[PDB]
RNA sequence: AAUACAGAGAUCAGCAGUUCCCCUGCAUAAGGAUGAACCGUGUU
């Protein structure tokens, strides 16, 4: 299926995104568009993989972002 | 008129062309017959 239908309805679950700066963030999906403009909830964000801080909501924009690890109960959930 | 002469003086065959008439083609005119499952006012 297609990438933005997968984040979709990936919302609720926990996932990790790369930035393009090497920053990571580890959040709970709580909103996508169809530009891949992400919020989430719950955040921590990295400088870099090598790791902090705690934030409540983040909005990432869509170009921004290298990768994003699923968690693997994706393919059911 | 007398004479000199020279003195009795081509055939077999083919094709097209006019004239009507039939067969078969193509053209030009008019005429008809029948067949063809589809419907134009923010990433390069």
């Amino acid at each position: 299926m297609l990438p933005l239908y997968l984040l979709t309805n990936a919302k609720g679950q926990q996932m990790q995104i790369e930035l393009k700066n090497g920053e990571i963030i580890q959040g709970i999906l709580t909103n996508v568009d169809n530009w891949m403009n992400l919020t989430l909830s719950n955040v921590t964000e990295y400088s870099e993989e090598s790791a902090a801080v705690k934030l409540n909501e983040i909005y990432i924009r869509g170009t921004f972002i290298k990768f994003i690890k699923l968690q693997d109960n994706i393919i059911d959930k």
